[PDB]
Order: structure tokens, then sequence, then C-alpha cells
């Protein structure tokens, strides 16, 4: 009951993250340019950058999200 | 590219920062109606879990669950004082 409306409710949220964020994630990692060999570097040092200063769940879910791309695009790119 | 990973760190800062100013209350308003407590929050978590992931998943309807499931955590913490 509440239960599906809740969900429903993040269904609306998260494409809505999805639509604002995903192409710009595409484009920082375009120039970025991570590989195999740097992307366990690069994700860390970008996660030690991001931390300095300060965090918040927002943060933390935004570097995941962002890591996940950062995986496909190593992918895409091997 | 190398020397750019500060600025990816302040982008996704700021982006986090978007994020959590966007949402955060938001959550904090669906778990008072929603009243989640230690004994029922994993059986919650999981059929809204369910429900999000019933009409499609990508990393955005993840993120969002994570957010949502942290800030359940939080409130069940909150009843149990």
């Amino acid at each position: 009951s509440t239960m599906g409306q809740v969900g429903r409710q993040l269904a609306i949220i998260g494409d809505d993250i999805n639509r604002r964020y995903d192409s710009e994630f595409q484009t920082m990692l375009q120039h970025l340019q991570p590989t195999a060999e740097n992307a366990y570097e690069y994700f860390t040092k970008i996660a030690t950058s991001l931390f300095e200063s300060g965090i918040n769940w927002g943060r933390v879910v935004a570097l995941l999200g962002f890591g996940y791309r950062l995986a496909l695009h190593v992918y895409q790119h091997g």
C-alpha cells in the first residue's frame, strides 16, 4: 500500500537524478579519459578531493553513480 | 585529464550537495508518513525497492533508494530513542 507509493515516488526522483546528471557524468568521463590501469587511482583520488570539502549522503551517492559510469566507460573503451 | 582529479571531485561535490539539498528534507517527510521502526525496517526497505524497480532500473533509481535507505536507517535510530 504505502510501500508501493513510496517506491513510485522514488522512481520519479531516481529518473530525475538520472535525467539531470547522466550526460554530464559521461561528458566528465570523456574528458577525464580513465583506463583500467588508472581507474582505481582516478576513483580514489577523485573521492579524496570530493570528501575533503565535506561528506553527506548526496556526495556519497553522487560518487557511486559517477563510479558506475566510470566502470562502463572503461569497459566501453576496452 | 590527469590534472582534473580535483576539478572532478569539486564537480561531484556540487552535484552531491545539489542532490542532498533537493531530496534530504523530502525523504524525511516521506519517512514521517511511513513511520518505520527497527522491527519493520527490513520489510519496508525491500518492499519499497521492489515497487521502485518494478518499472525499471538505472543508476539514478539505485542512488535514490540508497539515499532514502540511509535516511530510513537514521529515522529508525531516532525512533529507538
